[PDB]
């Protein structure tokens, strides 16, 4: 599945397999009828946004998140691009990456993804969410139930094609 | 385009350019009024799920498809992660990878993708599917017809923006 | 974000952050009610479709844009595949990279993307487009306003979850 990093609303960990929505630019478990943006994933073969949309790195970024380049001219007349230094950045500091921060989550946005399900979820039907757990509904397609629901677990697991 | 591997329902080859849907977790050619999940693609630059959701491999995976890591402690107290071997794994019996099996197909899920079209399909419009071949409809956007439909070809080709 | 290269209508340059649509298979700024396919992006990094649907290159492609491979056999019985050269390819022309051509644009299709906004755009709501600039509407989800709208600029910037 194809994924990006998002921060949780309360900074706490949302476990693998929960369906999430956005609230105030941050993720929380989705509730019924809310826009489901994706699922917390451990299988993402492609993850993105590890250094995206943060203006506290080594080089200065523009308002769109792009690196700002200076056009440098040499004495001969050769012109080349050089990134602008960020005054804030400390070359001798060890910054903590998103993968080591509990509030930052890999969210699968597209592809076949494992999802927590209740007892109502059926192969070949869609889903909605209650407390981040799939219930029978109209979003996406359930591919197969790989771990049947158990009363004593409180959930089962299905592969869902998320788009 | 961005793609994943899916298995065909009958275990036979679906040729490139056909629109596909899911039935019982496997792919077949899409028909009237069905959810079109994507297109068999030869142009995918990113392709995923080659070894996803394999619970009979060498390394143990959890119910969500993630690798289960042992927490290992050195004599000093230093801790690190180590994959857990699978008890149900048998190195004796044969295994051929998905990429080498005919039943496993690259399905483009997102991006500009070439699609088989009928005589009703028009640039700038959406498509539906009949026998996996695009017909004038409501899904996606036709970017350009690259091979016009002719009779006795039975199809033409268009680039479609699939999302 | 996940992005692909698209050619612009009339070879026009479209700056970062503008919402785009397709017209005759080429991109232009989106207007009210039009289908928004994505946003001009500087945050995509690695971008698909640099070679996709180029029937004017060094190797021959089939009608679906897939590379055509010839089956080669050696004297000693070994079989392998190799791309079929295009005999109508002239290496003397020195073809120019997609990135140095004004008409080719990186369009973010999926993920968290910075978008130009007007004064009506609100966190947690969707957007429509006027001259490629977001206005309050029904598409996507505004994650957060990172640069509030100002008179001095005539726009603000928000991170929008595009799917």
């Amino acid at each position: 599945d194809f994924a990006e990093y998002f921060e949780s609303l309360g900074g706490q960990v949302i476990e693998t397999g929960y369906l999430v929505t956005l609230e105030k630019g941050k993720i929380r478990k989705a509730e019924k009828g809310e826009k489901i943006i994706g699922v917390i994933s451990e299988t993402a073969g492609f993850v993105l946004g590890e250094s995206s949309f943060e203006w506290q790195g080594a080089v200065l970024k523009n308002e769109f998140g792009g690196i700002i380049y200076e056009e440098v001219t040499t004495e001969d007349g050769v012109k080349f691009k050089r990134p602008l230094p960020n005054p804030d950045f400390d070359p001798n500091k060890n910054y903590i990456p998103r993968s080591q921060r509990r509030e930052w989550h890999v969210v699968g946005l597209l592809g076949q993804i494992a999802v927590r399900i209740d007892e109502t979820v059926k192969q070949g039907h869609s889903i909605d969410a209650v407390g981040g757990v799939a219930t029978d509904g109209d979003n996406f397609i359930v591919q197969e139930i790989t771990t049947p629901y158990t009363k004593e677990k409180g959930y089962g697991v299905a592969i869902v094609l998320v788009k």
